[PDB]
């Protein structure tokens, strides 16, 4: 029975939200809802008022600290959630711009009796907060896509006698014109109740209700909309069956890539299964090798009881390097505070070598590594604190500066010891997207600011520009140098080639290379030794087309390939949703080659490694059946490319 459904609904959410959320970011949310517009879900919230505590050195008061472990905030690009994770009772999920795929419940978990609330705010973009309007994306949205059920089963659906209140999606920004909710089954199996908080979406069988997700702020809809996506009970039919497939029934990803000097292939990434071995605990990092004919040799999975994921992957020619972030206390570690990196070695038996964990009482994050020809290793990452050495923005002042990141590059030697760590940016926020060596023995990094750290931002509201940092064998910057338009400007990854120039590889929403196609477009640049910009190449379609992650490597005969996501025409026509691409280009920039491929499902690229003389691997996820059926949510898959053509092989030979 739906009898009083709207008071059941408020208390049980009330309940829970003010239970589980810390006191300070009870205070956060309800003062942003109330400042954005978006006010009704701040009446769940019960907890005293509490001073927020942006600087507190204390990891449990920190408010970074606090601020992440209940969120995954997404970036500027449209995103999949990369970053989800089965480790906390409620989540905040915030797509921010662009047209993001957002999913927070992982149905390959085991969340029996656990209560769990996803908040979702697709958009809800950064520009509502500045001062002064006029900005180039001030009143900008995208269509995202609220997944709260797929082919397998609807999600937050504990199938009991009750109404099912404790597990639940709660969508604060829904806009029925842009926005696609996603749903298990047909329309059907659901029924729509208007309640003071909106729209409650009730899945509905004989035996009674499950409550699914709550919209905020809307009501009157119908089931008929085109803004309900149902996706029925039969997993998707297999396409690319030449790719290799990895998968468990929970969400699985491939981030990165590498080769070896005898030509064996490695991936690695996240899972929330037990993929390489059991399951840890929520999202475990995991690697696997592959001889060149596509046999698999092994796979290892390695972590905590909390969440981390292997972001990057390099090799000395033998060994394997993997890198990344966690949110518990790795074997033979002990935890820094809040969030940590970790840099680890494998052999090429897949024994773990070593891991060290570093970090400060704040959040550090570390999406990068290489591998100099020296048998050295460099990570990179940003940070809250003050790392390698003091943070741009330490403490409040008079004038108020947000919490925020600088840039960080880390040197080790091949057992572990920590030559020097080198910090970096300006007092607002700059991530680290990409770290590479020369044969000189200096390394580049390169990321996204919203400052002016290597030249005059031209945005006039923060917008993001490319930072590209030249440092020395001691950990010295040479240089720093920045690019970009007025708009949103992002860097993936960067690499270098024989000769020892930079190349970085990003999207744009501007002209940076050229006239903007449309919407989201790809760039690639180039710097010299010595910080002079050679050129910027920019393509796309009038769709979203980007790189993503690992998306640049450079071969030994210095040809480039590039890879990413697109919802346009852009190697061939589109299977549906987003596809992956990639491309060649030499190193004066002239595309070679230019290839799409995936599912009629949401694919994307994620990592591309070349084999010197070999074969063009590409690697990515997907919510379709690329290579074999999808075993649920987020599966993985590998293609072994033609690097001469971009044309796919057999994985197997
Ligand atoms: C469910 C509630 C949503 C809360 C979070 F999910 C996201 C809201 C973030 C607040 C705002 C962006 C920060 C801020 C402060 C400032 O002082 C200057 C800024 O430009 C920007
Ligand atoms: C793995 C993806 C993580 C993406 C993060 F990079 C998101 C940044 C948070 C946004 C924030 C509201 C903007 C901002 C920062 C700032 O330092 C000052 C501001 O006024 C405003
Ligand atoms: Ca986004
Ligand atoms: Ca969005
Ligand atoms: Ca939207
Ligand atoms: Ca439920
Ligand atoms: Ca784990
Ligand atoms: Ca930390
Ligand atoms: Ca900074
Ligand atoms: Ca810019
Ligand atoms: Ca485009
Ligand atoms: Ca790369
Ligand atoms: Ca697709
Ligand atoms: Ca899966
Ligand atoms: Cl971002
Ligand atoms: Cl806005
Ligand atoms: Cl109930
Ligand atoms: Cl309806
Ligand atoms: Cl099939
Ligand atoms: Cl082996
Ligand atoms: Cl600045
Ligand atoms: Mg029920
Ligand atoms: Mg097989
Ligand atoms: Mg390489
Ligand atoms: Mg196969």
């Amino acid at each position: 029975s739906l009898l009083s459904a709207d008071e059941k609904i408020t208390e049980s959410l009330r309940s829970t939200l003010s239970d589980v959320l810390p006191d300070q970011l009870q205070t956060f949310i309800r003062t942003v809802l109330q400042f954005s517009g978006r006010p009704e879900g701040a009446n769940l919230l019960t907890g005293p008022n509490t001073e927020i505590e942006f600087f507190s050195q204390d990891p449990n008061k920190n408010f970074p600290n606090i601020f992440a472990k209940y969120s995954n905030v997404l970036t500027v690009s449209s995103d999949p959630n990369f970053i989800t994770s089965e480790d906390e009772e409620v989540k905040i999920i915030w797509g921010r711009h662009g047209s993001d795929s957002l999913i927070g419940f992982d149905p390959g978990a085991d969340l029996v009796g656990k209560r769990r609330i996803d908040i979702f705010l697709g958009d809800f973009i950064d520009e509502q907060f500045n001062p002064i309007p006029g900005a180039l994306n001030a009143g900008k949205s995208w269509s995202d896509r609220f997944i709260l059920g797929d082919w397998q089963k609807p999600y937050y659906f504990e199938d009991d006698e009750t109404l099912g209140l404790n597990q639940s999606a709660m969508i604060l920004d829904f806009n029925p014109n842009e926005d696609v909710i996603q749903l298990h089954g047909d329309r059907q199996d659901y029924e729509l109740v208007n309640i003071s908080l909106g729209t409650a979406i009730f899945w509905r069988e004989k035996k009674g209700y499950d409550l699914i997700g709550v919209l905020g702020g809307v009501s009157d809809l119908s089931l008929k909309g085109d803004y309900f996506e149902f996706k029925g009970n039969t997993a998707p039919k297999t396409v690319l069956k030449t790719a290799e497939h990895i998968g468990t029934a929970a969400n699985d990803y491939i981030f990165s890539s590498t080769v070896d000097a005898k030509g064996n292939f490695y991936v690695g990434g996240g899972t929330g299964g037990s993929l390489g071995g059991r399951n840890i605990g929520a999202r475990d990092a995991w690697l696997a090798k592959y001889d060149s004919n596509g046999n698999q040799r092994w796979s290892r999975q390695f972590g905590s009881t909390g969440t981390e994921s292997l972001w990057g992957m390099a090799s000395d020619g033998s060994n394997i390097y993997v890198a990344g972030n966690t949110t518990g206390q790795l074997e033979n570690n002990t935890v820094k505070g809040g969030n940590d990196a970790y840099l680890a070695k494998y052999d090429s038996d897949g024994n773990q070598v070593w891991i060290k964990q570093n970090g400060t009482y704040t959040l550090e994050e570390s999406y990068k590594i290489t591998v100099d020809s020296s048998g050295n290793i460099y990570t990179a990452g940003h940070t809250f604190g003050s790392l390698g050495g003091p943070n741009q923005n330490l403490e409040q002042g008079e004038v108020f500066e947000l919490p925020s990141t600088d840039g960080y590059v880390a040197k080790f030697d091949s057992n572990g010891n920590q030559l020097w760590v080198a910090q970096f940016g300006t007092i607002t926020l700059d991530d680290n997207w990409g770290v590479a060596a020369d044969n000189n023995g200096n390394v580049f990094a390169g990321g996204n600011t919203k400052g002016s750290f290597g030249a005059k931002n031209t945005g006039t509201a923060g917008e993001y520009d490319a930072w590209l940092v030249k440092l020395n064998k001691d950990g010295q910057t040479d240089w720093v140098r920045q690019f970009g338009t007025p708009n949103y400007d992002f860097m993936w990854d960067i690499e270098t080639d024989s000769l020892g120039d930079i190349y970085a590889t990003g999207w744009t929403l501007g002209d940076l290379g050229g006239k903007n196609a449309g919407s989201y477009d790809v760039w690639l640049a180039k710097y010299n030794t010595n910080g002079n910009q050679l050129w910027i190449k920019q393509f796309g379609t009038s769709e979203d087309d980007a790189p993503f992650l690992d998306g640049i490597d450079i071969d030994a005969n210095d040809n480039i390939f590039l890879t990413g996501n697109t919802n346009g025409n852009l190697g061939g026509a589109n299977a549906g949703s987003y596809d992956a691409w990639a491309a060649k280009f030499d190193k004066d920039g002239n595309q070679l080659w230019l290839k799409q491929f995936g599912t009629p499902d949401y694919d994307t690229a994620t990592t591309v490694t070349a084999v010197n003389f070999g074969k063009l691997y590409v690697s990515g996820i997907t919510e379709g059946s690329l290579g074999t059926t999808n075993a649920g949510s987020y599966d993985s898959w590998a293609l072994k490319l033609d690097a001469d053509n971009g044309e796919i092989q057999d994985f197997n030979s």
